[PDB]
């Protein structure tokens, strides 16, 4: 579907398997 | 809700604080 | 407009150009 908004908190997301996933997490 | 559309810009975008931002800023 | 969901391939995804890019890329 289409992507839906992302976490409120201030951290940057990047989109995985239909989620958002902090991008800190790869980096 | 359904967010929309990143920058055309040719970069690339993470999404923070209901808005888009440059992934460059995190590299 | 809205934009569609990434791959669900169980990589990280960062938007360009309209299209879903992966971070891996970009590292």
């Amino acid at each position: 579907g289409y992507i839906p908004e992302a976490p409120r908190d201030x951290q940057a997301y990047v989109r995985k398997x239909g989620e958002w996933v902090l991008l800190s997490t790869f980096l």
